[PDB]
């Protein structure tokens, strides 16, 4: 009478990356890049004791509430990787000193200009990193005092509050860009210096001794090693961390509230893909991703992908390998990124008024699914069915068929097909309301 084919143990697929990268600040700096970037370019919408911000901006896109936040984030990378770019400067412009000044055959002219050209790229490059590093400060305090003031700095499920250790870095920032401001008349003292070198063994077209100069050609070198190669006391290593740190702590403080899986293809689609984070001590959560993916609405799952990627080598990085010296290679750093996805399924039903679906669980009765109107081809979904599954029906064949996408564990049950020839008014939704059943089928859905 009703044949059931298409149930089973719905297919799960767990995916795992390994990615083999380093603890680089340039690499690090792209990885915050992506996940600022993305949040401040397509502002998904907020999800509507929870926080402050959320109350206010659930269901009011982000960028409305978080404007401010991303911007100064933003502005923290993006000056963090100037620092990287001057440090790169800094390191190429190191003075040598002067040996035997009273010997004119190698401290010429030519070489005393080309050692006051360096003196004068060193100061300049170790100026504009302090200015950058007073810069990111700037911004970290203009992230830290909106909405997330209470939650950034703070950690104790550890989602919505900073964990990224902000506090600590922004401490030893200010103490490290004391100390160098401290020291600003001896590389003015260096730069001055250099700029009467040049003037004075320079051409005439109208016709501060040797180890004075070697003074500040040593304080220039030791203040540029501490900077370019220091960590605890450089302000350029602080506050490229602090930028590191602080993008890490935006994704834990309001990433989970982020609105993602919007369609990229075709609207109603088995798309839904569950992202995996790890918090250490092993505390595992995992976020899931029926609207249009577009800029001030939802994140496509490709978007979502590459932020959860990002912040799995960042969060790796930052706490187990470290951030390496802004001068030094970078050692290897090897991330995970988990994700998993559940398959969908198609019942059919083989009969020789309505047909619908309905579904028992262990000693639960018997409740519908879908049912359609046999002459018209009108739908009917029971609320949990609702955008999941869909009800068709092949005339020819004699046959009802129920897609089932977004797919959970709760859905494990026994599903029945079943027949009404008799008419009707009102859509028959109760299973007294169908007078032939098929001889069901079990569907089983599980997490691996
Ligand atoms: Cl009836």
């Amino acid at each position: 009478q009703l044949v059931e084919s298409g149930g089973g143990l719905v297919q799960t697929k767990t995916t795992t990356s390994v990615i083999d990268t380093t603890n680089d600040a340039q690499n690090l700096l792209t990885q915050a890049q992506t996940i600022v970037n993305t949040l401040k370019d397509y502002c998904p919408i907020l999800i509507a004791n929870t926080p402050s911000w959320q109350t206010a901006g659930g269901g009011k896109n982000s960028c409305a509430t978080f404007g401010a936040e991303f911007s100064a984030a933003s502005d923290m990378i993006n000056n963090a990787q100037k620092i990287v770019q001057e440090t790169q400067q800094l390191s190429a412009n190191q003075p040598k000193n002067i040996t035997q000044p009273h010997n004119l055959n190698l401290n010429s002219p030519s070489s005393l200009t080309a050692l006051a050209q360096k003196m004068l790229k060193n100061a300049q490059s170790q100026a504009e990193i302090l200015k950058l590093a007073n810069q990111v400060e700037s911004d970290f305090n203009k992230l830290s005092s909106g909405h997330l003031k209470d939650y950034i700095g703070k950690c104790d499920n550890n989602w919505g509050n900073g964990c990224a250790g902000v506090e600590e870095t922004q401490s030893l920032l200010k103490t490290s860009a004391a100390d160098f401001n401290n020291q600003t008349p001896q590389i003015n003292q260096a730069q001055n210096l250099a700029n009467t070198l040049i003037q004075e063994l320079g051409n005439n077209p109208f016709r501060t001794s040797a180890q004075a100069i070697n003074q500040a050609v040593n304080n220039l070198n030791e203040r540029a090693k501490t900077l370019a190669g220091g960590t605890t006391n450089s302000p350029a290593y602080q506050a490229t961390l602090l930028a590191l740190r602080s993008v890490l702590g935006l994704w834990n403080s309001m990433g989970y509230a982020v609105i993602c899986g919007g369609y990229t293809k075709s609207p109603g689609e088995n798309n839904q893909k569950d992202f995996h984070y790890t918090d250490e001590n092993g505390n595992g959560t995992t976020i899931n991703c029926t609207l249009k993916a577009d800029k001030n609405v939802s994140l496509s799952i490709e978007q979502y992908e590459k932020i959860h990627e990002a912040y799995q080598i960042l969060s790796k990085a930052l706490k187990q390998a470290g951030l390496a010296p802004l001068n030094s290679k970078g050692e290897k750093l090897e991330a995970h990124v988990t994700t998993s996805k559940y398959g969908s399924l198609r019942l059919s039903c083989a009969a020789s008024a309505a047909m619908g679906w309905f579904r028992q669980a262990p000693g639960k009765e018997r409740d519908f699914v879908a049912g359609i109107y046999w002459t018209v081809g009108s739908t009917y979904y029971a609320d949990s069915a609702k955008g999941r599954f869909t009800i068709s029906r092949d005339n020819a064949k004699n046959t009802v068929y129920l897609q089932m996408d977004s797919l959970k564990p709760e859905d494990t049950a026994v599903y029945y097909c079943a027949a009404r020839r008799r008419g009707f008014t009102l859509a028959p939704t109760r299973a007294n309301e169908y007078d032939y059943w098929g001889q069901g089928t079990q569907v089983t859905v599980s997490s691996h």
